């Protein structure tokens, strides 16, 4: 074929029922995630190719960056609840990996503060149980695919994008190839 298992994707031996249709995993410590985010714009180019009715979920993971890593997953929960993903993603990435100015939960908070979220509003959300469950979800979803590496994308809980079977000569062609694969798996 042109798309075969073990090539542009892999199949999960243990398929995850009722999973979000298009599901992405990342870490703000994850170097490829960084390049996935602000040089490749993967999530975004995948949206521009997905069908009618399809929903995209993005979750942080804990297993990079240790104690900060966890704070970052809770902080992403806050991002999701407050609907500010688009306003923190870049300064969070740049704060961990470019400038190294994020070293404590407090530095994470600053990003949100400087991005315009209100202190009391952030703290409230941070400490809220809607956020607790959102952290819980982020973790359960990862556990359900026994996830060990990021970036990762899962389609319909059944398939896993395998970027290392696509070519990296031209980045724009990588994106196109990646996104098209998602569209393929989506229709499967």
């Amino acid at each position: 074929a042109q798309y075969e298992d073990g090539k542009q994707y892999t199949t999960l031996e243990k398929p995850v029922a009722g999973a979000p249709q298009v599901l992405e995993f990342f870490s703000f410590f994850c170097p490829h995630c960084y390049q996935f985010e602000e040089v490749l714009h993967i999530s975004d180019n995948v949206k521009k190719k997905l069908p009618e009715g399809v929903k995209m979920t993005k979750y942080h993971v804990n297993f990079m960056g240790g104690d900060l890593g966890k704070d970052l997953t809770q902080a992403w929960a806050v991002a999701m609840a407050l609907g500010v993903e688009d306003k923190v993603t870049v300064p969070l990435f740049e704060g961990v990996q470019k400038t190294q100015t994020i070293r404590s939960a407090s530095d994470i908070r600053d990003v949100f503060i400087n991005a315009g979220i209100k202190g009391e509003e952030y703290d409230a959300a941070w400490n809220s149980f809607v956020v607790k469950s959102l952290v819980a979800q982020q973790e359960k979803a990862a556990a359900d695919v026994q996830l060990r590496g990021v970036p990762a994308m899962f389609v319909n809980g059944k398939y896993q994008l395998n970027p290392q079977g696509m070519d990296t000569s031209n980045m724009d062609v990588f994106v196109q190839q990646y996104a098209d694969t998602v569209k393929y798996l989506s229709e499967k």
